[PDB]
């Protein structure tokens, strides 16, 4: 799985700053596919639900491109070489109204690099508000 959560929820439900950490991505052994490979274009980004369906909204960043990645092993690969782990740090979310069971920063594929994303979603085995093991 993934593992992040936030810390901190600065705002309103509509009007928020997220102080979040995306803190471990186990190793991937179940052979699951990259749901965007085959995509012309699809970029792995630090992003939020942005609506209650979970879809993403503007990311804080874009990690890697991805779409000529097969599997999910391949994609954490290059996401654990670009980047360190814990990533932490702030994004932000203005739209729709978002409680604390709603409110989400993880890892999403996508096929825009900015702006809101609605065909954005996390990755599969995103688990947010939940620690990892020790
Ligand atoms: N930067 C955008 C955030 C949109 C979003 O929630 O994804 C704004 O403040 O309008
Ligand atoms: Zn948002």
């Amino acid at each position: 799985s993934i593992f992040s959560y936030i810390t901190e929820s600065t705002g309103t439900p509509s009007n928020a700053t997220y102080t979040y950490v995306i803190e471990r991505w186990d190793p991937e052994t179940s052979g699951i596919l990259n749901p965007c490979y085959g995509w012309p274009v699809c970029y792995v980004t630090v992003n939020h639900k942005h609506t209650v369906n979970g879809t993403g909204g503007n990311p804080a960043f874009q990690i890697a491109r991805i779409e000529k990645l097969r599997t999910l092993a391949e994609v954490r690969d290059v996401v654990l070489k670009n980047r360190s782990f814990p990533i932490e740090g702030q994004t932000t979310h203005r739209g729709p109204s978002l409680n604390s069971n709603q409110e989400c920063v993880g890892l999403f594929y996508q096929p825009n690099s900015s702006g809101i994303s609605p065909r954005g979603k996390l990755l599969p085995g995103s688990l947010c508000g939940i620690a990892p093991p020790p």
